């Protein structure tokens, strides 16, 4: 079907888990001569060529590109994207998957994206802000409980009631840190149901939907301890219906791009909801401007298409059907102890040898040195595997990840456990 330019050079922006799967499938594909990650990890170096640049360090990465003659560049993590890499390598004339600095800010502005879904009609969560208590108060009194509260400088109560979230919000401006506004109180709409995320290319206008992933954002079993940046993802999934699926695309994700387009800030790269399945249909509960992580990990090794022909198309404005494996992916992250807080480096990693080959091992936060592995990051590594249902996947997982010694990591054992249930 489509033809593109074969012996590419092609850079990964990033460090982690999410870029050691994007190297991974790009070096798989027929298009691609050369494949360098900056900065990457050890793991990372097993399936491409390793760059000592830092990922905000744009002038250099730049310079690069221009001088290995890069043809395209995929860009993992958000902060280069919000740092305008983008625009930097379209004025310089190099090819990029990932939007712009003024699009890339659906991510890093939550009330710039409330403020944008609010004006074109895009279901999510009510919100709000506030510095004024007998404001706040009006506000809890129409909206009515149970009522997210957050405070700024844990500071997060979900109130049962209306005296509840009144004693909290006024807490929230007599207690919280006092900005160059004062201080502020953030009111927010509860919601519930069934937590998924939906990420698909876009180019302006055009959406082209990947498969649904699911990502378990606490730190502990039974959804327990502190938000994460995710604990473990599987796809597909299977309690979320087809029709709550096309009605985030249809509610969601084609009107965010069109709305970004008639903002003048068409958006390049993956869009990515953070959606709950609600009574009422999907609602937005924040957007983010690139592949998830743990997300990638496990949406990525379903795509049969190839990855670097999608990206180009996309990029092309080109017609593009995915197709993706019948068979699910379910991966577990292992984090350093104490992660999402202060974790501890240096813990010595052994039995990454022992690990079927079959397994996808993904490095996100490991060092090298002396033929040994060691702990360097608050998460560490995800493993996943593939299985003709998800049980299966889920069962080849949890049965590898057990080959793993560490007593510097710590991972959940109830991945998926609600799915299969
Ligand atoms: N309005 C909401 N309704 C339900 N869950 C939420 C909401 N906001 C945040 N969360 C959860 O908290 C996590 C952290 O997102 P955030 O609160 O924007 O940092 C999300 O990934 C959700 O799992």
């Amino acid at each position: 079907n489509l033809y593109f330019q074969s012996h590419m050079n092609v850079l990964v922006i990033g460090r982690g888990g999410r870029e050691h799967a994007i190297a991974w499938k790009a070096a798989q594909s027929p298009l691609v001569g050369k494949l360098y990650v900056a900065p990457g990890n050890p793991g990372i170096a097993d399936v491409a060529e390793l760059v000592h640049i830092d990922e905000l360090d744009i002038e250099a990465l730049v310079q690069f590109a221009k001088q290995q003659a890069i043809d395209l560049t995929i860009v993992g993590p958000e902060a280069p994207l919000a740092s305008g890499i983008v625009d930097r390598f379209m004025a310089e004339g190099l090819r990029i998957f990932g939007p712009s600095q003024r699009a890339a800010l659906i991510e890093g502005s939550k009330a710039f994206a409330k403020e944008l879904m609010k004006k074109y009609g895009i279901p999510t969560a009510d919100h709000a802000a506030f510095t004024s208590y007998e404001e706040a108060k009006a506000y809890i009194e129409q909206k009515g409980a149970p009522i997210v509260i957050k405070a700024d400088g844990k500071g997060v109560t979900v109130a049962q009631t209306v005296e509840e979230a009144l004693a909290a919000a006024k807490a929230a401006l007599v207690d919280g840190q006092f900005g160059t506004a004062g201080s502020q109180v953030v009111i927010e709409e509860y919601l519930e149901g069934e937590e998924f995320s939906f990420m698909a290319f876009v180019n302006g206008e055009k959406v082209y939907p990947l498969a649904i992933a699911q990502d378990h954002k606490r730190a502990y079993d039974g959804d327990e301890g502190p938000n994460t940046g995710g604990m473990g993802a599987y796809s597909p999934v299977p309690q979320i219906s087809d029709e709550m699926m096309d009605a985030a695309l249809e509610a969601i994700l084609r009107p965010a791009a069109k709305a970004l387009a008639a903002e003048g800030r068409p958006f390049l790269g993956v869009l990515y909801a953070g959606l709950m399945a609600t009574a009422n249909g999907p609602k937005v509960i924040e957007f983010n401007a690139r592949f998830g992580d743990p997300e990638a990990q496990v949406v990525l090794p379903r795509l049969k298409t190839d990855l670097v022909e999608a990206v180009l198309a996309v990029m092309d404005g080109k017609e593009l059907e995915l197709e993706w494996t019948d068979e699910a992916v379910l991966g577990v992250v292992l984090a350093a102890k104490g992660y999402p807080g202060a974790y501890e480096r240096g813990a010595e990693i052994r039995g990454l040898d022992r690990i079927s080959p079959d397994a996808l091992l993904f490095h996100a936060g490991t060092k090298r040195e002396g033929g040994a592995w060691y702990t360097n990051g608050g998460r560490v590594l995800l493993l996943a595997a593939k299985g003709e249902t998800l049980a299966k996947a889920k069962e080849k997982a949890y049965e590898q990840l057990a080959a793993i010694d560490c007593d510097g990591l710590f991972y959940r054992r109830d991945i998926g456990r609600r799915a299969i249930e």
